[PDB]
Order: structure tokens, then C-alpha cells, then sequence
């Protein structure tokens, strides 16, 4: 051609997405002598204004103005470069024209939310007051601010019992705790870029919330009465019964003590107090008391220890033939008349067993042409022949009462009758 070698512009600021794939044309530049030439020949060529690496992202066809990305871009990486073009005529006073390129990447959510920790293993108190704030995720896009505008919702999980804030991202309590009711919370979060150039992005976290404890179960005794039976016979230090209570509570807080808080005066029972176990520690007499019920006290180890002194251990004592039967007077006196009649009673047996049941109830019997005879029950002796003074005057046999009882324990003792002058 002829004229100073132009372009349109000195310089341009075109603008294409982050990821855009290789090849992908930007600007058509196209010099233009003054006055227009009939042989234009025109080779163009390019460079990076700054480092030669910024160049190799680029290409121009050196025939055309044409201008396309020699590999995908990225913004992250670089946000802008800059290339300058420059156009040359074989001309034997060789012609220039010289412009400038402002490429300016775009972001396109490439990056996912990440979590500045893959899971979270926190501990809330139970018992404790409503919107308590438990802790708080924190996620984090290098993206541009529209594809990483975080929205953390709570995917599953526990919803029903923790509050997270959308956006602050701080896990809270929705209700008071309870230990006893949940022991562990399970709930997966979700961070969403609520991303817009190719769409939305997200990952995800397990919080591991953890309950912990508070003294605020009682110990509750095993059975409401524990009801329970000794022989009076029973040896020394020996058990009789292991109570036992529990508390839904952990740790301390369920460790328990008993110990006895009434009954047990005058010895007879010991507690241990980590065992729950009762032991008659010296001897019992059914005569003497039949019957204990002694009040029983349950002990928490918290901070604040709690107590339940509701226990109740009702004792009945069971008798044995330790008590031989014993006569009123055991010297027995009698006179009966001869002219008496048949069937007459003469003198009253009368013995007694402190033993309670069958050891206390008593069989009479005689210990020696007999006149008399005796009543196994009432213990009265009657007449049963007639008799005289001249064959007999004077009578002296014996009596024995016995228990019914299990090795029957029996005694006896010796009556007199001189019978007498009408
Ligand atoms: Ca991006
Ligand atoms: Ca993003
Ligand atoms: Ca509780
Ligand atoms: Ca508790
Ligand atoms: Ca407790
Ligand atoms: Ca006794
Ligand atoms: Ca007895
Ligand atoms: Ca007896
Ligand atoms: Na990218």
C-alpha cells in the first residue's frame, strides 16, 4: 500500500470466562494503511508486555489479526495479562503500526466451599438453657465473591434439636439438653457457594456433638420394700441381702454409697457400704424381737451428690425350739377324797415354751391298776378307777410335756396325790 501503517485503536480491552477451552478466539486486528494498498503484505506478531510466560497463554495467526488462547485460562492463576501487537510490511522503508491487548479473565465457580476442618468433634453441657451457642463452621471458596457467597444449611442429621445460622454458620441449641435422653448428636452440614456462573458448589462436614453429664438422676433402690426372713439360729457375719439402687447418670454421678439410717440400733446388721450388703453381725432371739425394718440411704458421688433415703429392708425373724417347755410350780401337790366320782378332775399341769408357734404348743403325757389318767391338751389329771387309803394311800409319779416342734424339746416333772378319809 502507501501511507502510514495504522490500526483502529492503539489499544483494546477485550474479556473472555476462567475456563474457556484452548483456541478460543478473542480479537480479529486488522492494520489499515492511509491510503489503501493494492499488494497490502502484512505479517503480524505478539508478545507479553511483561514476562515471556504470559505469552505462551496466547497465539496470533501471523497472517490474519487473529488472536486465541494457546491453553485454557484461569483467574485464580492470573486475573488480567496484557499483549502487544505488532504489525510489519516488507516495504523497502520497512512499516510498523504497534497496539495493545487488555485481556480481562472472568471467574466461573471452578472451586468447591472448603472446611477450614474436615470434621468438627464438639461437647455441649445438658441441662442447659435454649439457643446456647454450641460452636461455629467455618468454610472458605477462592473464588470471585458471587461463587462463593456461603450458605451453610444443615444437610441432615439432628435439625429437630440444633439451630445453624444460614449464613454465620454457628451451630446452636433449639431445646434444653439431656444426657440421659441422647447420649452423642450426629448432623452433617453443608457449605453452598450459591455459585452462578456455571451453577452452585458445595462439600460437606460431620459435627460430632457430644452430651456431658450433670448430677440430676437420684439413685433409684432396685425394689421399693425388700422384703427378707432369718432364723433367729443364723450364724455370725453372715449375708442376708444385697441391695442394690441405680442412677441413670454417669461417671461420679452414678457411684453410689448406702448405708443404714434407722432399725439397726443395737448392732445385729452391718452394711458395706460400696457392696450394698446386709450381714447379721451378732446374734438374734425371735423372744426378744420378732421384726426389723430398717430405712436405707443411696448416695450419688457429683459435685453436688444426690440422695435417695427412701430404702426400706422390712426383717421378720422366724422362730426355732431354742425353748424347752417349763411347768408352773414344778413341785405338784394333790388330794383327792376316795368318795369322788369317775371322771373327776384332781390337779391342773400347767407348763409353758417362750418358743412361738408348734415350739410353744404343748402334748402332756404321764411317766409312772393306775386310778388316774391325763388330758394331752387341757393338762388337767382325772380319776379313772376308784380307790382306798389300804391298798393305796399315797401316789408319786411323774409328767412330761413336750413341742411339736422340729427336734421336739421337752421337760418334765413329778406330781403327788394322797388320797384322803371320807
Ligand atoms: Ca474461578
Ligand atoms: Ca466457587
Ligand atoms: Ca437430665
Ligand atoms: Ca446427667
Ligand atoms: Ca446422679
Ligand atoms: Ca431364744
Ligand atoms: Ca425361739
Ligand atoms: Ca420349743
Ligand atoms: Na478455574
Amino acid at each position: 500500500g502507501r501511507g502510514s501503517l495504522k490500526f483502529p485503536m492503539p489499544n483494546y480491552q477485550v474479556a473472555l470466562f476462567e475456563n474457556e477451552p484452548a483456541g478460543t478466539l478473542i480479537l480479529q486486528l486488522h492494520a489499515h494503511y492511509t491510503i489503501e494498498g493494492e499488494e497490502e503484505r502484512v505479517s503480524y506478531y505478539m508478545e507479553g508486555l511483561f514476562d515471556e510466560r504470559s505469552r505462551g497463554y496466547f497465539r496470533i495467526d501471523s497472517a490474519t489479526g487473529a488472536v486465541s488462547t494457546d491453553s485454557v485460562l484461569d483467574r485464580e492463576t492470573k486475573e488480567t495479562h496484557v499483549l502487544r501487537v505488532k504489525a510489519v510490511d516488507y516495504s523497502t522503508p520497512p512499516r510498523s503500526a504497534t497496539t495493545y491487548i487488555t485481556v480481562l479473565v472472568k471467574d466461573t465457580n471452578d472451586h468447591s466451599p472448603v472446611f477450614e476442618q474436615s470434621e468438627y468433634r464438639e461437647r455441649v453441657r445438658e441441662n442447659l438453657e435454649v439457643g446456647y451457642e454450641v460452636l461455629t463452621i467455618r468454610a472458605s471458596d477462592r473464588d470471585s465473591p458471587i461463587n462463593a457467597n456461603l450458605r451453610y444449611r444443615v444437610l441432615g442429621g439432628a435439625w429437630d434439636v440444633f439451630q445453624l445460622n444460614e449464613s454465620s454458620g454457628v451451630v446452636s441449641t433449639r431445646a434444653v439438653l439431656d444426657r440421659e435422653e441422647a447420649a452423642e448428636y450426629q448432623l452433617l452440614v453443608e457449605a453452598n457457594d450459591q455459585g452462578r456462573n456455571p451453577g452452585p458448589l458445595s462439600a460437606t462436614a460431620t459435627v460430632y456433638i457430644e452430651v456431658e453429664d450433670e448430677n440430676d438422676n437420684y439413685p433409684q433402690f432396685s425394689e421399693q420394700n425388700y422384703v427378707v426372713q432369718v432364723p433367729e439360729d443364723v450364724g455370725l457375719n453372715t449375708a442376708v441381702l444385697r441391695v442394690q439402687a441405680t442412677d441413670r447418670d454417669q461417671g461420679q454421678n452414678a457411684a453410689i454409697h448406702y448405708s443404714i439410717l434407722s432399725g439397726n440400733v443395737a448392732g445385729q446388721f452391718y452394711l458395706h457400704s460400696l457392696s450394698g450388703i446386709l450381714d447379721v453381725i451378732n446374734p438374734l432371739d425371735f423372744e426378744d424381737v420378732q421384726k426389723y425394718s430398717l430405712s436405707i440411704k443411696a448416695q450419688d458421688g457429683g459435685r453436688p451428690p444426690l440422695i435417695n433415703s427412701s430404702g426400706v429392708v422390712s426383717v421378720q425373724v422366724l422362730d426355732v425350739n431354742d425353748n424347752e417347755p417349763i411347768f408352773v410350780s414344778s413341785p405338784f401337790q394333790a388330794t383327792v377324797l376316795e368318795n369322788v366320782p369317775l371322771g373327776y378332775p384332781v390337779v391342773h399341769i400347767q407348763a409353758v415354751d417362750a418358743d412361738s408357734g408348734e415350739n410353744a404348743r404343748l402334748h402332756y403325757r404321764l411317766v409312772d391298776d393306775f386310778p388316774f389318767q391325763i388330758h394331752n391338751s387341757s393338762g388337767w389329771i382325772t380319776v379313772c378307777a376308784e380307790l382306798d387309803r389300804e391298798e393305796v394311800e399315797h401316789y408319786s409319779f411323774g409328767v412330761e410335756a413336750v413341742d411339736h416342734g422340729s427336734p421336739p424339746m421337752s421337760s418334765s416333772t413329778s406330781v403327788s396325790i394322797t388320797v384322803l378319809d371320807v
